[PDB]
């Protein structure tokens, strides 16, 4: 909310709210699609590890953090793709690595096959990007509807230690899921029937094939929003990918396991 | 010969043949079952990156490198694991992580099972331990026979970029093969039916889902040995596990991701460090 807003910059043609800390090697994370979401509630304990050597844009896709909402914005994979490069060609940004958590983690991929000279080395973790079955957890995310109650289950569905989904933070997450037009616009992306969504943000297995970013993959084994299974299948598809899968995580890897996550990260972008 | 040969110690009952280097928590590394193997072979590019934080013990399994063949031993697995207890006794060695590569990851869980006091944390590199229907791979591996050429071709399995199998390192492991007694050894432990030994070696699904050792599961995608799968089910049965697989890679993963794979193992090592 507070530190969740970061700076604004027209990009694409929308104003969008983002972060930029660092210099260096640029390198651009994509929060996933969750109610509420936003670059920094996804990613405030990475952006650290990896100002101290490159520069992190975490900014916020248009209709999720405190990005504007466009009066008649059509929602869709090239829209989104749009928008990354939007923000790359506003702040001058040749070529980046992508870190995509699951709905940007499909952004990533679609961004790698549409503009791959802006692309450099990627980081997909619990990425989208691959056809999957809808899961009842991913169901519930998308189905999501304001409620501290509906929120804490929702939260509980991404971690696998109950035990960090506190009182305290589902509080907190339900307010951002209720912040001015948040809902609106979340509420209006992935209606009632939802595997088409999903194979929208797919790309296919030709395309990801071809594919010559080094690649990171990483997965929580008990991930109960995207399946590992859609994991090991990119881990088949891309050629330079390495495959990392975490026992006893849930979906987000990188707040479950931040120390092993940053860890790989970061080493994985040294070798650049 | 030469580096390969290191330390000697009696351990259950048999003179070994290892190498200790560094100093604090200690890390034993149980080397594969190709011809010509030896502790060294294996690890020589694993154990710098090691020896500056932990006391690294490298020994030659009975049978493998330059540590005594009895005249009449019977290579087992509960044989081999003794062997493992046996070295650690000798070193005065109580706990131990372990970090076995295919035969040796059969190894390492079975010590893991029957000793769960004298292990610590895994690392399981591209390990047997689990069935798996043997490969044409494993096959052309057991079923070895001394000569250049078939060395060569025994290395293009084992390799993803077969550049790095050149003709030295085949002329020189071939050597190896053929050392007093090293092939008659060898060409006697895995026979022509070999889905007996992979069975052997595994360890029941019941078994390694009781396993509750800190564990990294380490495997190449294009694995020529031993199939990728097995790793998966690895991280499927055993529950503290992390698995990490290399793409553009073959079976020693130590050898062609060195780099990526000594920063794994030493970063996953370390994790266990408490201070004072």
């Amino acid at each position: 909310a507070n530190l969740e807003i970061g700076k604004s910059i027209l990009a694409a043609g929308v104003l969008t709210n983002y972060h930029d800390v660092g210099e260096g090697q640029p390198v651009i994370l994509i929060h996933g699609s969750g109610p509420g979401v936003s670059a920094y509630a996804n990613w405030r304990l990475t952006i650290p590890a990896l100002s101290k050597f490159y520069r992190v844009i975490a900014p916020d896709m248009v209709g999720f953090g405190f990005t504007d909402r466009p009066e008649n914005y059509n929602y869709s994979k090239d829209s989104w793709v749009d928008h990354i490069i939007g923000i790359m060609d506003a702040l001058e940004i040749e070529k980046a690595h992508i870190v995509g958590n699951a709905f940007g983690g499909g952004l990533a991929i679609a961004t790698a096959l549409r503009y791959s000279e802006r692309v450099d080395r990627m980081v997909l973790m619990g990425a989208a990007g691959t056809r999957f079955d809808v899961t009842e957890g991913l169901n519930a995310v998308w189905g999501y509807t304001p409620s501290i109650e509906n929120m804490r289950n929702l939260l509980d569905i991404f971690a696998y230690d109950r035990s960090l989904v506190t009182d305290e933070l589902a509080r907190l997450r339900y307010e951002a899921s209720i912040q001015p037009g948040f809902q609106e616009s979340f509420s209006s992306m992935f209606p009632e029937p939802r595997q088409r969504w999903i194979d929208a943000l797919a790309s296919s297995d030709e395309d990801i094939k071809t594919l010559p970013n080094e690649t990171l993959i990483i997965h929580g084994r008990e991930d109960q929003v995207v399946p590992l299974s859609s994991s090991l299948r990119l881990g088949e598809l891309i050629d330079r990918a390495q495959l990392h899968v975490f026992g006893r995580c849930g979906h987000w890897t990188q707040i479950e396991q931040t120390d092993r996550f940053n860890r790989l990260v970061v080493e994985f972008f040294n070798e650049a």
